[PDB]
DNA sequence: ATCGTCGGGGAAGTTTCTTCCTGAGTTGA
DNA sequence: TCAACTCAACTCGTTTCGAGTCCGACGAT
């Protein structure tokens, strides 16, 4: 069970998948944009223990945002536990910054439907800038490169 | 009631382990040591903090610009959902910048150690670089003073 | 009366040396000089002020939040021995903006020097900044004008 | 040589006049007084300093917060001519508490006052207050120890 | 003194300002 | 990590990493 997280005080988001390795049996369990402003450490632990994951995928950031403190908190929380937290270098923000639309809507409209069967169920009531894109793209890139 | 107060730092981290007798207000020094968190610092932090299975972990607050902050949240996440509360206390000595901070720390240490360990000479004779174990001891003792 | 009026300051101190006739009430400008007190100011003050051993030394009142006050009190102690009266006058040019003092000072200086030196041009060329020698000249001349009563 | 140590202040200035026998290290206290510099402080200062013709005058350095600095520079200009060495020493007891600054001062005072005058009758019966003449005497004695 | 505004290290000698020297961030390799 | 370079207050949640406060210097009356 794979859990990919877009970290940030802006709009944190997480996606929970189950991927059968090398078998191309992808199952999307959930995708959500949460809020980590009220009791953020308690809220982070509560959101991470919902569907106890085996791997957590994060985007590495510099000093740009306090979201790094969430990265180190997550590393400490799941350290001895069975899960393994891995922080991937930022693909995101390479050269230009006006390249979201293409990859976001393309990968969504192409690949969300075959895994959850609730494509438009989330589309009709979710709309945000750079949370579902970062989280889903990190998770899907890890799974495709897996 | 096992107290573990830590002076944080990647180069010279230090920790003091006290025993506070509940309802008796009895301070008994269990141990005081310093370690190194250079190679795979997460393993070293976890081991040094779980060494004596404490009930409270005391850390000293740093500003928003230091690697010591990264250790703070790792420890907070590590001991979260446990019967071991990590608390981040303000800097005990917050007066003089350099000449008063370290010297006042090691002075109050050398003066207040005698009533707690009964092994004063053996600890003073080893290190001679006291300004980390001194900070940890002062942090722990300040937390205990704030207990009553 | 050999009179020495001083515009005080570490960076560019200045002084004007006059001769005042006691029974004629006539002004005579002897000299006007800039100096430097940026290094060893007590030695420099003692040297520059005793250069033309005066009978009166006039200083301009300074506030307490300036090094000119310590120079004032050093001079007070120095000449408190004999033969030299140190007198501290209120700033002659007073009021309005601070820069209005400088321009008014150098203006009255430029327009009133000709009647005293006959070497007006040598002073305008050497030491082009005029806002210290003006202060010293105006201080001395104001004291001597206030001497009649 | 005749040594004159001054506790400066418009509040209650004080001075101690010692006589040091040259090459014998014999300290003899000539006088101790609490003067007043209220009206025409320059005249009063000059009178009090020229009362006993000294060879050195010892002052305690002050911060630029009080007219005592103007008195210091007045003294420097006054004795600058010749014959005198005005020395401005920092306040001797540069340590511990401020409330203990007077305690140790008057302690060293009461410790060493008896051995210097041999006419301590009028002086013992004279005054019930110390916290100015004590400071002046301690400054003077510190210079006397720093003399050899 | 008094209201508005600003900066926030220590020690010693060239002394009440200047000239240093600390010892911790912080920053690119 | 690490070695050169730059530069000095505290501090509380401000639902606990950054935006808030406090306390002595100047400037101009």
């Amino acid at each position: 069970i794979i859990c990919s997280v877009d970290i940030g005080i802006k709009n944190p988001a997480y996606a929970i998948f189950n991927y059968d390795n090398t078998s191309n049996t992808i199952k999307l369990i959930a995708i959500e944009k949460s809020d980590w402003t009220k009791n953020w450490e308690r809220s982070v632990a509560r959101d991470l223990t919902r569907y106890n994951p085996d791997v957590v995928i994060l985007e590495k950031q510099g000093f740009k945002s306090p979201n790094s403190k969430i990265i180190y908190f997550i590393k400490g929380f799941f350290y001895n536990s069975n899960t393994k937290v891995i922080v991937r270098n930022p693909t995101f923000k390479g050269g230009s910054y006006r390249n979201r639309k293409k990859q976001s809507i393309d990968v969504f409209i192409q690949k969300i439907s075959e895994y959850t069967d609730y494509k438009n169920d989330i589309l009709n009531k979710y709309t945000k800038l750079d949370d579902i894109a970062n989280s889903f793209n990190l998770g899907l890139s890890y799974m495709e490169s897996l």
